[PDB]
Formats: C-alpha cells, sequence, structure tokens
C-alpha cells in the first residue's frame, strides 16, 4: 500500500531553488516542489505539473536522482516520493497558492525549516549520487527509523 509523489530540486551549480510551503501538508517548511501524481499523468510528467503549478517554471529535461519512502505511523500508504533534480529551469519563479520560492547558497540551506529527513540524503543529492532512502515518522517531528544507501539506477 503506497502512493505515489514527486519532490524536484532545481539545483545549479551555487545555489539550489526552495519553496516556503504555506498550506496544506508540511505548511512552515522549506522544500524541494511536488504532490501527488494524478491517474493519468507519467510520474515525471506529474513532477513537470507540480513544478509549474507550484513555481511557475518549465524545465527541458528532468534527471532521476533518487527515491525517499515515507512512512508516517497510523497512516495506511506509505508516500512513495520520486526524486528528480534540473539544471536548466525556464522562466523565472513565482509565488504560488502552495510555495514561495527562494534561492539558496549550497551553504546557506535551512536545514532547520526543512522536513528532518532532508539532512540526511540532501549531502547525496549534492554530491550528485543516486540514492534510495526509507524514513519512519511519528508525527511531523520524530523520525524513528531510516535507512538510506546509494544506487545505481533509481
Amino acid at each position: 500500500a503506497s502512493r505515489l509523489y514527486t519532490l524536484v530540486l532545481v539545483l545549479q551549480p551555487q545555489r539550489v531553488l526552495l519553496g516556503m510551503k504555506k498550506r496544506g501538508f508540511g505548511a512552515g517548511r522549506w522544500n524541494g516542489f511536488g504532490g501527488k501524481v494524478q491517474e493519468g499523468e507519467t510520474i515525471e510528467d506529474g513532477a513537470r505539473r507540480e513544478l509549474q503549478e507550484e513555481s511557475g517554471l518549465t524545465v527541458d529535461a528532468l534527471h532521476k536522482v533518487g527515491q525517499i519512502v515515507f512512512e508516517f505511523v497510523g497512516e495506511p500508504e506509505l508516500m512513495d516520493v520520486h526524486v528528480f533534480c534540473t539544471d536548466s529551469i525556464q522562466g523565472t519563479p513565482v509565488e504560488s497558492d502552495e510555495m514561495r520560492p527562494c534561492w539558496f547558497q549550497l551553504d546557506q540551506i535551512p536545514f532547520k525549516d526543512m522536513w528532518p529527513d532532508d539532512s540526511y540524503w540532501f549531502p547525496l543529492l549534492l554530491q550528485k549520487k543516486k540514492f534510495h532512502g526509507y524514513f519512519k515518522f511519528q508525527g511531523q517531528d520524530t523520525i524513528l527509523d531510516y535507512t538510506l544507501r546509494e544506487v545505481d539506477t533509481v
């Protein structure tokens, strides 16, 4: 029992784009852009759609960089998050109802105001290493179990 999600990181040589989530799941934290994959679209199409809805941006190419499975205690569906990155974006990022975008220098990523799991796998993202992760949460703050490894194929 798992549900497909996307997460998109716009990662340029010296900065990364994050969005401050304004409502809904994860509100009040910076994150990549993404959301649920809909019936009738591929995972990559859903990632492009969420990037556009949340930031106005389109992209030439998205690259698979990771998969993260989340368990939330008491919730029946695992969240199967497909993580993508891109360097070349099209457009200037703009605020949506869901997200307020901002660029961050790579040594100034705001981990204290991000989901606690990002501290663990962001180093792999920045190192351009593909990964599989699993995080079990009690509520929104406490990681109870986790696993993280590098993989050759996402």
